[PDB]
């Protein structure tokens, strides 16, 4: 570790500007270039849009499949037929929940740029894994 101190701090140990955080800032922070929007207007037919703060109560949803996924632990060496079932029907609405938000969310906000944000890509990827789930059965 002390090597580690003497093979970083010798690289600007003489500072000979205003200060290792304030050189830092002013030499990183000039180089910002603000963003003009990402919301196209088309209010006749857009109304998706300003409906926000609705995801952190469907945060809320994202735990409840993940209690269904600890339901298969009464499946412990053995199973009940109806409990089973339940399971797959909840596992199936909770699917077709998640794909009929993602594509109320995607329909009318610039399916464009939807592929820019990685997490629209992930979410695409699990409810196609999804579908397939549910086609092969
Ligand atoms: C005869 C054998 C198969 C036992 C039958 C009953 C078993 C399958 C049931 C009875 C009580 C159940 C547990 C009750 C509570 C919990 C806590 C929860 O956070 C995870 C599941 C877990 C741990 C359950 C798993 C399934 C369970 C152990
Ligand atoms: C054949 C006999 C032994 C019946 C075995 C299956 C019984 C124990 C299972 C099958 C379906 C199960 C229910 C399925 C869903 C829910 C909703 C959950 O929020 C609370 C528990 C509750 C209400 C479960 C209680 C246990 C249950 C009724």
């Amino acid at each position: 570790v002390i090597v580690t101190f003497q093979e970083q701090g010798e690289q600007e140990y003489k500072n000979c500007e205003l200060d290792k955080n304030q050189r830092q800032c002013v030499e990183y922070a000039l180089k910002a270039r603000p963003l003009r929007r990402y919301i196209p207007k088309n209010q006749h037919q857009y109304k998706v849009w300003y409906v926000v703060n609705s995801t952190y109560f469907e945060y809320l949803m994202f735990v409840l499949i993940l209690l269904n996924t600890i339901c298969l632990a009464m499946q412990h060496y053995g199973q009940s037929c109806l409990f089973k079932i339940a399971m797959n029907i909840l596992n199936m609405l909770f699917t077709g929940l998640f794909t009929v938000e993602m594509i109320l969310k995607l329909i009318a906000f610039k399916p464009k740029h939807y592929f820019c944000d990685a997490w629209n890509t992930f979410d695409a990827l699990i409810v196609v894994g999804s579908i397939v789930d549910i086609a092969i059965t």
